[PDB]
C-alpha cells in the first residue's frame, strides 16, 4: 500500500503583509483536493501528522537556530516582520514554527511507516518547505530542513549507516541539504536545478556540478545544473537516464526521499520550465525501481496551484502502481542541457563506475 500524510493545520503558516505571496496555504489543500477528485486519496493509507520534537530538530540544526525560530511563536507582528527580513526570502507568522514542526513530523511518521513495512511508499503534502534551510539559518521559504531531518530520523530508527538517497527535483538547488550532508557518504544527495551560472535563486555557485562533496562525502553530492533554455521532460528524462538512475543503482539506497518541488512544472510562475505531469510520473516510476520500492515523496516548492496539484497527484498515482502515462514525443534536448549532463558525467565518473 501507499501512505499519505496531510494536515490542514499546516495551512496556518501565512504572510500577514503579502497575502498573495506564492508560498500559499492552499498549496497543500489544493494538492489534497486533487487527490480526492482523482479518487487517489481513498486508495492510500492515511498516515497521521505529528510535531517534530526539538531533539529531532537537533539532528540537523543548531540549538541557536531552533531556539530563535521557536521564539517567533509568541512574537508580535512587527517583531515577526523584523525577524523574517533578517533571512533571505522568509515570512513568519505565529503559527510558522508549529507548521514547520508538523511538516517534519509528518515525514518522520511516513519514513517510519515505510521502514517498518506498514506501507511500501508514501507522499507527504506538507508546508512550509525545507530544502533551503541550513543547520544554523532559515532560507527561501524554509525553516527546518524536512528532508534532511527525515534522512537522519530514518537512520536513527534503523542503523546509523542506512543508505538514504535524496533526489531533489525542485527547480531550485537544495543548498541546505547539500551542506548538511556534504561530508557524508551515507546520504547521497542528487539535485537537478535551474542554475543560470549562479544567477538563479539561491544564487550560490555551490549549486554547480563541480561540487561533488567533501572528505568521506566526496562523490556523494551530485549537482545537475541547467543553464539557458526552458528545460522540460526530455532534459529531465535524459538526466535521469544518464546520471540520476545509474548513480542511484550503484549507491543502492535502502530508502529514497524525493525533495519533490513542482516548480519545474509547465505553468509555474517562478521556475520557467516545462516538465509535464506525465514527466513527473515517469520520474516517480523510475525512482520506484530503487530501494525495493521504498520511496517517500516530500512536497517542496511549486507555485502554480493547478500545476502542482496535477503533478503531485500523478506521482502518487505511480506510487499506487498505476502504469505510467505516455510522454509527449521527446524532442532532441536543448544543446545547453547536453553540455550540463556531460559536465556532471565527467565530474562523477571518478566516483561512479556506472558513469564511464
Ligand atoms: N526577488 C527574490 C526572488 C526569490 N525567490 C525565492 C524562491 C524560493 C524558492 C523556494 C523553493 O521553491 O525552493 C522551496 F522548495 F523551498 F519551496
Ligand atoms: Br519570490
Ligand atoms: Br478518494
Ligand atoms: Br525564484
Ligand atoms: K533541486
Ligand atoms: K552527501
Ligand atoms: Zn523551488
Amino acid at each position: 500500500i501507499t501512505g499519505l500524510v496531510y494536515d490542514q493545520r499546516m495551512m496556518l503558516h501565512h504572510n500577514m503583509w503579502d497575502s498573495h505571496h506564492p508560498e500559499l496555504p492552499q498549496r497543500i489543500s489544493r494538492i489534497f483536493s486533487r487527490h480526492e477528485e482523482l479518487r487517489l486519496l481513498s486508495r492510500c493509507h492515511r498516515i497521521p501528522a505529528r510535531l517534530a520534537t526539538e531533539e529531532e530538530l537537533a539532528l540537523c540544526h543548531s540549538s541557536k537556530h531552533i531556539s530563535i525560530i521557536k521564539s517567533s511563536e509568541h512574537m508580535k507582528p512587527r517583531d515577526l516582520n523584523r525577524l523574517g527580513d533578517e533571512y533571505n526570502s522568509i515570512f513568519i507568522s505565529n503559527e510558522s514554527y508549529t507548521c514547520a514542526l508538523l511538516a517534519a513530523g509528518s515525514c518522520f511518521n511516513s519514513a517510519q511507516a515505510i521502514l517498518t513495512g506498514q506501507v511500501r511508499n508514501a507522499v507527504a503534502i506538507v508546508r512550509p518547505p525545507g530544502h533551503h534551510a541550513e543547520k544554523d539559518t532559515a532560507c527561501g521559504f524554509c525553516f527546518f530542513n524536512t528532508a534532511a531531518l527525515t534522512a537522519r530520523y530514518a537512520q536513527s530508527i534503523t542503523r546509523e549507516s542506512l543508505r538514504v538517497l535524496i533526489v531533489d527535483w525542485d527547480v531550485h538547488h537544495g543548498n541546505g541539504t547539500q551542506h548538511i550532508f556534504e561530508e557524508d557518504d551515507s546520504v547521497l544527495y542528487i539535485s537537478l536545478h535551474r542554475y543560470e551560472d549562479g544567477a538563479f535563486f539561491p544564487n550560490s555557485e555551490d549549486a554547480n556540478y563541480d561540487k561533488v562533496g567533501l572528505g568521506k562525502g566526496r562523490g556523494y553530492n551530485v549537482n545537475i545544473p541547467w543553464n539557458g533554455g526552458k528545460m522540460g521532460d526530455p532534459e529531465y528524462m535524459a538526466a535521469f537516464h544518464h546520471l540520476v538512475m545509474p548513480i542511484a543503482r550503484e549507491f543502492a539506497p535502502e530508502l529514497v526521499l524525493v525533495s519533490a518541488g513542482f516548480d519545474a512544472a509547465r505553468g509555474d510562475p517562478l521556475g520557467g520550465f516545462q516538465v509535464t505531469p506525465e514527466g513527473y510520473a515517469h520520474l516517480t516510476h523510475q525512482l520506484m525501481s530503487l530501494a525495493a520500492g521504498r520511496v517517500l515523496i516530500i512536497l517542496e516548492g511549486g507555485y502554480n496551484l493547478t500545476s502542482i496539484s496535477e503533478s503531485m497527484s500523478m506521482c502518487t498515482s505511480m506510487l499506487l502502481g498505476d502504469s505510467p502515462p505516455s510522454l509527449d514525443h521527446l524532442t532532441p534536448l536543448k544543446t545547453s542541457a547536453t553540455v550540463s549532463i556531460n559536465n556532471v558525467l565527467r565530474a562523477h565518473a571518478p566516483f561512479w563506475s556506472s558513469l564511464r
